[PDB]
């Protein structure tokens, strides 16, 4: 870690907040560098060409450290601040501001760190100290893992570092393209049929495994013969339709207690071509109330940026029959 | 007059043994003056049943209307604590460490909520605990709202409230054990008196108007008679216990108006007599909506641990070092 990540983070203390060494029991051979700008998230691929011409700077010859931006993983809040009326003077809108800097100063003191991690019993203290006014708070949170590529989790797999429930494990949707033709002269001749999908996960077996299985299709659009056919168990999570789709199909699978998710969606036949996107996120309940990070993960509240990850209901009270 | 001044008076004639004063009137409760006193100390004054509530009785000025020197209708907190620790960082044990958290529970309590018109918040106490050592990460907490229940067999007059708001089917009692006048035998071992089964007192979803029953069971086909009006509750709609004994057959008591936070039965409604069971005094659980508990007229929010430990469990859990190497 900090043998090759300190000089780096001396050069460069200027931007870079977080930097840290770690290898890949698998790529072996390889040695990453993950930082995370001060500034932001990710490290633009300028600023990255010159923090790794330094490698020459310090000569090694051997193919050297591959610097690169941290693997986040993302807390999407669901925070529920109640608060006396009486005491509070200035503007909702100005109250959010107060405490939304509140959670970013502890993410930055005590969580934004390399194998530090994320209490949700501490941020909420923290959400508290915000004014003088506000009374308590709760609290409820998931985990977003930010998937590079929807096609097929990585040749090791993806995993959170934390344990999550079940059927918990939920990307959201992107567009399947099916490949009739529509015939609409609303929007001219043919329109290419496009219906949303996601890919969830279900119930642990007798030892501990669940299905990453994939969403809602229409019988025909899914070549189906003797082993690829349609999943059925309803021990997942089904989504909101308003078409006749209830077809679901397995890929991967979760190993809940070792947290190792895998999945392939060419276990299906169904090239990357047929899906409009390229990049999905990954939600899940933890098990616990207290959430950490391992190699060159990283947790970080970013909320200008993420804002998405966080949504805040107020509660305002006086005296008193009634707060829901 | 005033209960104000009335406050005080006790706040001085007796200011030695006493904590606090709450002198409210209960507008069911004409020409009663009610007052509120905690110990300081303990929990209720002369549990002896006045040797101290009596005394304050023995004080008298003017007016119409007479004082009723009750103990404070009291607000607990059962609390699932779930706290986790740095394995490493810890140098005493778990054992020291407990005797650690609930002494800062303690200090939250009676600084901030043991107090009369005074609140609790769950997050505010996870604070002070999370402030218990190097570490110590994190915590959880699972909490409900308990109101301490004389005579099982029915509600005051005017319902018992919680000052707080409640969800629906919230509201349970413990189990007790009621007495169903027949007999059997196992083991070898004869009539053995007359069999037992443990039952309760639930809530059931409000209605379009705010408004659920207040139902006990489950029952044999069994131990209850019933008419025209006794009859098992029509629906499934609330939270049902362990048949361990197969039974089940419920039968509505009274109602919660959840708006009005009003909670009122009464089991001669059925026709079971007090003699058929066999407790005095049940515990009324309900898990509120507030991430803030408010205490209020009479009412107030109480930590008493030693006196009152049934009413935490602190899980612990041991954590791995993270690196250590650099």
């Amino acid at each position: 870690a900090t043998d090759y990540d300190t000089f780096v983070s001396e050069r460069f203390g200027s931007i870079i907040q977080a930097v840290q060494t770690f290898t890949d029991s698998t790529k072996p051979g390889y040695a990453f560098i993950a930082a995370k700008p001060k500034s932001g998230l990710y490290l633009t691929t300028v600023q990255r060409e010159d923090i790794k011409n330094y490698l020459k700077d310090y000569n090694l010859a051997p193919i050297t450290p591959s610097i690169i931006s941290p693997n986040y993983l993302f807390i999407k809040t669901n925070l529920k601040v109640t608060y006396a009326l009486n005491k509070l003077q200035e503007s909702e809108q100005w109250l959010e501001g107060q405490i939304i800097d509140k959670i970013d100063r502890y993410y930055t003191e005590d969580v934004e760190i390399f194998n530090s991690s994320f209490a949700k019993s501490k941020m909420l203290t923290y959400v508290d100290d915000a004014d003088h006014s506000v009374i308590g708070s709760s609290a409820t949170i998931q985990m977003v893992r930010e998937v590079q590529n929807f096609y097929k989790t990585p040749e090791a797999g993806i995993k959170y570092n934390n344990q999550i429930k079940d059927r918990s494990m939920e990307s959201n949707t992107f567009s399947f393209n099916s490949g009739r033709k529509v015939v609409n002269p609303d929007t001219g001749l043919e329109e290419d049929v496009l219906y949303d999908v996601r890919i969830v996960s279900t119930d642990r077996d007798s030892k501990g495994i669940g299905k990453v299985i994939i969403g809602p299709f229409a019988s025909g659009d899914v070549t189906e013969n003797e082993n690829i056919q349609p999943y059925t168990g309803n021990d997942f999570n089904k989504l909101a339709n308003s078409d006749g789709r209830d077809k679901y199909y397995v890929i991967g699978e979760i190993n809940y207690p070792a947290d190792v998710i895998y999945w392939n969606i060419a276990k299906i036949n169904l090239t990357s071509e047929k899906f409009e996107v390229q990049t999905i996120e990954l939600y899940s309940d933890p098990t616990d109330d207290v959430i950490f990070t391992r190699d060159g993960s990283l947790i970080v509240f970013e909320n200008d940026l993420r804002p998405q990850y966080l949504t805040i209901d107020l509660e305002p009270i006086s005296q008193l029959e009634h707060h829901h």
